[PDB]
């Protein structure tokens, strides 16, 4: 009802699930300004996405995403020029306008041997933090960084929603792949993929077998390989909606 109402508004803060959100609601926690009264009651990653509710209702347009392509670009390669960060999302897809900002990070000095990392990660976050264009943190894994950040006003921008992942160097492309979608372009390739006599995933390409139940990660070192395998002529990202 005009309750269910309540859940559903809820649902639209960073944070808030349903069990999450059904509770508060429990509590009696059913309006914004509800929320605003209660920070107590709400995690720091809630907490930080009813900070800036309005801001993230914002579409990211082109140009701004592009400053903040450059941004994340030049700092990075400061640090360590043996460090692979790509700019994914619909973003990468030559689209008009953004959500958020997804970036996948790469080093050769970690793979899915390894296993262990989390400085590689923590170094670039910190570095962002450091010239000011991370505000704040959601959540911060070993490999997984979800924060806010936001353009360096020279006067102001809305803060965005920013995510960072630290992927095993042998299973970066088939990474960038992934994150970069389609939803209908993995599909298909997947599809064809399996005519081809190969399983994809986010993580690797393997052949498979007899019965089926087959597989053992090929090498990739670009995204062409993985094309190449299925034998399919490559599509640059823009070609990418299906």
């Amino acid at each position: 009802d005009d309750t269910s109402s309540s859940i559903n508004f809820l649902t639209r803060v960073t944070g808030i699930g349903p069990s999450a959100a059904r509770k508060l609601v429990d509590e009696g926690i059913k309006t914004l300004e509800d929320l605003r009264k209660n920070e107590d009651k709400l995690n720091h990653h809630q907490r930080i996405g009813l900070k800036y509710f309005e801001d993230f209702e914002k579409r990211i347009p082109r140009e701004e995403m592009l400053q903040m392509q450059d941004i994340v670009l030049n700092e990075v390669k400061k640090l360590d020029p043996e460090y692979i960060a790509t700019v994914c999302g619909s973003f990468r897809r030559g689209a008009e306008s953004s959500g958020d900002m997804d970036v996948l990070l790469t080093h050769p000095n970690f793979t899915s041997e390894s296993s262990k990392q989390p400085k590689l990660l923590h170094r670039v976050v910190e570095q962002l933090q450091k010239v000011r264009f991370i505000t704040d943190t959601l959540s911060k894994g070993e490999t997984k960084f979800m924060g806010v950040c936001q353009l360096p006003s020279e006067n102001e921008y809305p803060h965005r929603r920013i995510d960072i992942r630290l992927i095993p160097k042998d299973q970066y492309y088939c990474g960038v792949l992934y994150f970069t979608g389609s939803d209908i372009f993995n599909k298909n390739m997947r599809a064809h993929a399996l005519e081809k006599g190969f399983t994809i995933n986010e993580y690797t390409i393997r052949p498979l077998g007899v019965t089926g139940v087959a597989g053992e990660p090929l090498p990739v070192d670009s995204e062409q390989d993985i094309f190449d395998y299925i034998q399919w002529r490559y599509r640059e990202p823009k070609d990418r909606s299906e």
